[PDB]
C-alpha cells in the first residue's frame, strides 16, 4: 500500500540527502487523488514537520489553490527528493534519479493520478525527460505515460517576485490554477 511505502520511507539513505535531515518529507493527502503535486524539495518547516509545503511558500500553494476552489485534501502533494538539502539548494540530478526511482514512480503508480501538476523547473524536468525553462512550459499541456502534466512556478519563486502587475508570476499562478480546476471539472 502507499501507507507501508511512506512508512518505510522515513528510513531511507539511498542518497547523500539523508546527513542533513530531520525528517522525511515523503507527501501527503488524498490516496486516490486525481491531482498530484510534485515540487523540487522540502524546506526548513517541512524538514521539521515531516510534511510537504507547511512553511511560506506551501501557505502561498494553500491560498492559491483555494482560489480556485480546490481543497488540499482532496489532492495529494510530494516534491522529486523527500529529504532537505543542504541551505535548501535543488537536488543533484543524482539524488534525484535515486529518490524518484525508489518513491515517486510508485506514489504515482499506487494513486494513478489524472493531472500531475510540478512546481518548478526540476521537477517539469522530470516529467518533460528534457532541460527546460521553467517560464517556457509554465501554464501548458504536456503528457507523461498518459497522464497530463501541466507545470507552474513553484510559489517560492512568487516570494522572490512578488510583483502584483498584469503578467507577473503571481497573475500568471492565478491564470494556472484556473486553468487546472477546469481541467479537473471535465475528467472521466
Ligand atoms: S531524498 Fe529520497 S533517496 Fe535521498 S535519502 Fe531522502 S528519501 Fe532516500
Amino acid at each position: 500500500t502507499l501507507e507501508l511505502l511512506q512508512a518505510q520511507a522515513q528510513n531511507c539513505t539511498a542518497c547523500r540527502l539523508m546527513e542533513g535531515r530531520t525528517r522525511v518529507v515523503f507527501g501527503e493527502g488524498n490516496p486516490d487523488a486525481k491531482l498530484m503535486i510534485v515540487g523540487e524539495g522540502p524546506g526548513e518547516e517541512e524538514d521539521k514537520t515531516g510534511r510537504p509545503f507547511v512553511g511560506k511558500a506551501g501557505q502561498l500553494l494553500n491560498r492559491i489553490l483555494e482560489a480556485a476552489g480546490i481543497p488540499r485534501e482532496e489532492v495529494y502533494i510530494t516534491n522529486i527528493v523527500k529529504c532537505r538539502p543542504p541551505q535548501n539548494r535543488a537536488p543533484l540530478p543524482d539524488e534525484a534519479k535515486i529518490c524518484t526511482d525508489k518513491w515517486l514512480l510508485k506514489q504515482i503508480e499506487l494513486i494513478a493520478p489524472q493531472i500531475i501538476v510540478p512546481l518548478g523547473a526540476v521537477a517539469a524536468e522530470f516529467f518533460l525527460g528534457e532541460k527546460v525553462s521553467i517560464t517556457k512550459v509554465r501554464g501548458k499541456w504536456y503528457e507523461w505515460h498518459g497522464i497530463k502534466v501541466f507545470p507552474m512556478f513553484h510559489p517560492a519563486y512568487l516570494l522572490r517576485n512578488p510583483s502584483r502587475a498584469p503578467g507577473s508570476p503571481k497573475h500568471l499562478t492565478w491564470l494556472d490554477i484556473q486553468e487546472v480546476k477546469r481541467a479537473l471539472d471535465a475528467l472521466p
